[PDB]
């Protein structure tokens, strides 16, 4: 559906990267974060941007954070267990020299997932397809 | 056209809020900052998430910083001068008393902004059908 996200913690030079998949386009939002308030932040930005719906979770760290709870019920968001990025790694990897700091390279590496084909699609077209129908 | 955006700044509680409108749909992102690095980062993350050709400004500092340029060229933003906010202000007034941080108020007021109708279309539906388009 138009408003199901994804959103998993990956890893990098001790840093947490905080990474929301839209799960129907495969459209991607990232942040390197040092808690719970930087998560619920991440989501009321990702609120207002897009039709954000239910959030899918891989365990249960998100149900256990009064923050991310207040931003959820603000937004309008319901939080989902079961969830209905080795990639986004690799295109840090392919760009990581052209920054200095890690969380430039992230957004580097999001611009490319979200703008490069598969002819055909990039996941940027997809969502707003998506979105538009 | 589907990729033209005025950057602006304003100010609230000795804090700069940089403010990307999306000229044709009224479509706004905003961020609290503390500097050229900052309004790169941002324009970068911006260019990840929508289209975007053209970046207008009302005055010359974004000119003079040689990071804003290379995030430009980086990502195939054009800069142009000439343009081709008190709104936000005014909706940040209506919820400050709803988040403890000026950022988090900041954020509840993009989404009320973009989320909101004028019947009709809202902000957010207005980027996502010119793009579609
Ligand atoms: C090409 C390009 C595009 C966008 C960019 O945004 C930032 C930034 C920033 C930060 C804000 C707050 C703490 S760091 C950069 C830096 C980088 O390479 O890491 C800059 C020192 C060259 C950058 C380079
Ligand atoms: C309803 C709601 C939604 C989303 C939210 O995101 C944040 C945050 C954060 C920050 C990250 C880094 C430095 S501050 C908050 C805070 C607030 O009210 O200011 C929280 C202390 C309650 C918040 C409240």
């Amino acid at each position: 559906s138009p408003g199901i996200w994804q959103l998993d913690c990956t890893h990098l030079e001790g840093k947490v990267i905080l990474v929301a998949v839209h799960v129907a386009s495969g459209y991607i939002e990232a942040e390197v974060i040092p808690t719970g308030q930087e998560t619920a932040y991440f989501l009321l930005k990702l609120a207002g941007r897009w039709p954000v719906k239910t959030v899918h979770t891989d365990n249960g760290s998100n149900f256990t954070s009064t923050t991310v709870k207040a931003a959820c019920e603000w937004a309008g968001i319901k939080q989902e267990f079961g969830i209905p990025e080795k990639e986004l790694k690799k295109i840090i990897g392919q760009v990581r020299d052209q920054a200095e700091h890690l969380k430039t390279a992230v957004q580097m590496a999001v611009f490319i997932h979200n703008k490069k084909r598969k002819g055909g699609y990039s996941a940027g077209e997809r969502i707003v397809d998506i979105i538009a129908t």
